[PDB]
């Protein structure tokens, strides 16, 4: 038993909760979390987290490994993946029933940037995700502070960034060359969507990931990069396969550089200061 | 190109345009059809719609037809079924490039009760559907007056009644009686369906149809015949496996019972008076 939806009630006044192409907004107060919980436990969903922490960053896996305890799918099976080069340096956190933690080292510029979309496109072939349903790829410097389920799940997803939710599409840093694989025309894009947070079924992680290296690829052997790298490649590749969820920026803040505007019910995943 | 979406600027400030599970509710002003029918076309979407036309019923097939040739799905695959007791009675309606229709006969009161569940179950497990992707399902007599296309197509979909959109669930004509299998239970539901305008992919339609006809049989072998016959199982079914788009009453409505309320910006496929 559940409060009844009231169809002549919008379930937010002050923000947009559906893309015109029917994908919902994820905000707090569009979802009951109760029954979704039912849904995605009714089919056993496990969902993989993936995770770079390279060099000095390895420094923020503590923090963020125990606040996704205290927050990320609570209830649902969970399998994190650190992607690392220094492995004997992830913390040993301990961690609920059901969740557990795989490391996998990265090894050996322009092939640095392409580390992340590479890797990934690499892991979520592999035949040991065969019992995981989504993929979710997140950026290391970063806590949660509140809520983040299976609200989230869908085909594909990507995040609003922080800094763009409120801009018109001209002011969008998009890849604005035509030489690049990344273009965006002046006049098209939805949204600007940031790398920090995207994810989806594990096929549509494979086809971004794979699309998104294929394109840097492709840029590098033209002697071109992306303005902001493989968000660029993202933004190009949502625009063209549009996602069945959009995330709101309550699942990608700064609150030291943007503060608690009233749009935003609870801050949920959070960058560290 | 297509104007950017607001973020900051909900997409109806006077009715709920999602469900608690994420679903869409679809109203005029939350779709941009140009991208929906790229998306669909992209695939060359075909759409069956299933219509019974028995007894005098047969009359209302002509204005049916001619307005679905106007409004329904134009410039996708459409496929009419129309099942009928007088196969020679169907009007010889001229149709739109890339549309089809052809004549089902049913044959020989519970058991009437039953038809459209029975017969819409045999149907959607032929061979013959194997280009179809999506089945609709409509009452035929009514007619079409505004749009209806591919916003409405989603693995499983119900629409909400015109006369309960605004109820409270104590009110919704649910069945009542525990012996009944469409049986709800006085705190629970989410909205009232109408049988009317029903739907999805085949298969989830092949899965709907199936446990109503079941159920059917189940309570008529025990002497019950639910409050709204197959309505009473629609709603049971779409409680207990939440449909991925809701329609609102733009898409099943009477005007001269209910008028033109503001909530409504357009009235797409309503009551023949
Ligand atoms: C003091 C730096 C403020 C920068 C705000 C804009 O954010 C950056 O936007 C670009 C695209 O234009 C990239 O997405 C870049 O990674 C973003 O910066 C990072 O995210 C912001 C929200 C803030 O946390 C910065 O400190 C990060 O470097
Ligand atoms: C004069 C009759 C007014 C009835 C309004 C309520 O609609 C009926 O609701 C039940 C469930 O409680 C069934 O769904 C039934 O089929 C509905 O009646 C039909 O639809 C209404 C909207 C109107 O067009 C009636 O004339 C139909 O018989």
């Amino acid at each position: 038993v559940y409060p009844q939806p009231k169809v002549l009630t919008p379930s937010r006044k002050d923000v947009l909760v559906v893309t015109p192409w029917l994908a919902p907004i994820v905000w707090e107060g569009t979802f009951n979390i109760d029954i979704l919980n039912e849904q995605f436990r009714l089919q056993n969903t496990t969902i993989g987290l993936t995770v770079f922490a390279i060099k000095k960053y390895v420094a923020f896996l503590k923090l963020f490994l125990e606040t996704a305890e205290k927050h990320f799918m609570v209830g649902h099976r969970v399998h994190y993946y650190v992607f690392t080069d220094q492995p004997a340096a992830v913390p040993r956190v301990t961690l609920g029933t059901g969740r557990q933690l795989s490391v996998l080292e990265v090894g050996a510029w322009q092939d640095v940037s392409m580390r992340r979309m590479e890797m990934i496109s690499d892991f979520s072939e592999r035949r040991f995700l065969s019992e995981v349903d989504y993929l979710v790829c997140v950026d290391v410097d970063m806590e949660f502070r509140d809520h983040v389920g299976v609200e989230i799940l869908t085909p594909l997803f990507g995040t609003l960034h922080p800094s763009f939710y409120g801009s018109s599409r001209e002011a969008f840093t998009y890849e604005r060359r035509p030489q690049s694989q990344a273009y965006i025309p002046k006049d098209e894009g939805d949204f600007y969507y940031m790398g920090a947070f995207f994810g989806g079924s594990v096929q549509e992680v494979q086809r971004l990931t794979r699309a998104c290296h294929q394109a840097m690829m492709v840029d590098q052997a033209n002697g071109i990069e992306a303005v902001w790298h493989d968000e660029s490649h993202l933004n190009k590749y949502l625009l063209r396969h549009k996602p069945t969820k959009v995330l709101s920026p309550e699942y990608l803040w700064d609150q030291q550089l943007l503060g608690w505007p009233a749009v935003l019910r609870k801050l949920r995943f959070t960058a560290v200061p």
